[PDB]
């Protein structure tokens, strides 16, 4: 229709990930600003068209040329959950109740058509103009429900900070409960500025120590009551006995009141 609507300008580098880069960029016309990411890749592609979600980043589509795969994805200005984490403090607990409900609305969408995303951290949380969180990099998802039947998953997938400790341990397991432990392990970084242990195994001291109720000890000391016991609810090593989602939106931390609503204009007299 308009000339030059197709014509986008590679602005500026977001990221150098394993399968090549994200740049930022901006449409010739419109100025409209998009994440492309420049190349596993087929799955990515074909998880990414069955989304569609308000705490999930867009996908606009996909362009071929050659040995180059272009993924067009919604631009978040602003940045990674990862850089709103201050070392050794964490964030204000209203700030992190906030991103922690949007984290659950994403996981919920994920997990009702049965898509598994299997690396959640801070780096792939990402955060738009108006702070609104929202799940990214579906490079390692995969389908654990079709047809109505479930899957068990059996590939060692993640990050190790972030994975449930079954995925070390057992050979096969559940998804869903595998994602809730990533997520809680967010929470911890969001309230603590640091991340708990190298990996949830017995041969780490930390590991042990949150096993046996040690909460004296950090990360855990500089988190409050309420939401530390949410985290002894998450951070259960038997992923059968670890709460599920429907239960972490009954939990009270996760109800209290907390935090005002957007900085909207005001006056007096
Ligand atoms: O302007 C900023 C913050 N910046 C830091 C860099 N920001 C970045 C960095 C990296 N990525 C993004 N945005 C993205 N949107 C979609 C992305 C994406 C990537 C892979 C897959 N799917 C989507 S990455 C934004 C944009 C905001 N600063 C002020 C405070 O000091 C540090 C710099």
């Amino acid at each position: 229709a308009v000339p030059f609507v197709e014509d986008w300008d590679l602005v500026q580098t977001l990221g150098e990930g394993a399968y090549g880069e994200v740049q930022l960029a901006v449409n010739r016309v419109t100025e409209e600003a998009v994440a492309v990411k420049i190349v596993n890749i087929k799955k990515e592609i074909c998880i990414n068209k069955m989304l569609n979600h308000e705490n999930v980043v867009k996908f606009y589509g996909h362009r071929r040329e050659g040995n180059i795969q272009y993924l067009f994805l919604e631009y978040c200005s602003g940045g990674e959950l990862f850089d709103r984490i201050e070392p050794d403090i964490g964030m204000p607990e209203p700030d992190a109740q906030r991103f922690f409900h949007q984290l659950m609305a994403g996981v919920v969408y994920l997990h009702g058509i049965g898509i598994t995303h299997r690396d959640i951290k801070p780096e792939n949380l990402l955060l738009d103009e108006r702070d609104n969180l929202k799940i990214s990099d579906f490079g390692l998802a995969t389908v654990f429900r079709y047809n109505n039947r479930e899957r068990l998953l059996n590939k060692m997938c993640g990050t190790l900070p972030y994975v449930a400790p079954e995925l070390l341990k057992r050979r096969e397991f559940h998804a869903e409960p595998v994602d809730v432990w990533s997520c809680g392990i967010v929470l911890t970084a969001m309230l603590a500025g640091e991340l708990p242990w190298d990996q949830p195994s017995d041969s780490c001291q930390e590991y042990s120590d949150w096993k046996e109720k040690k909460t004296y000890l950090n990360p855990w000391k500089k988190i409050d009551s309420a939401p530390l016991a949410l985290l002894h609810k998450i951070l259960v090593e038997n992923p059968s006995a670890r709460i599920t989602i429907p239960d972490i939106k009954k939990d009270r931390w996760y109800n209290k009141p907390l935090k005002k609503g957007a900085k909207r204009p005001r006056v007096t007299s």
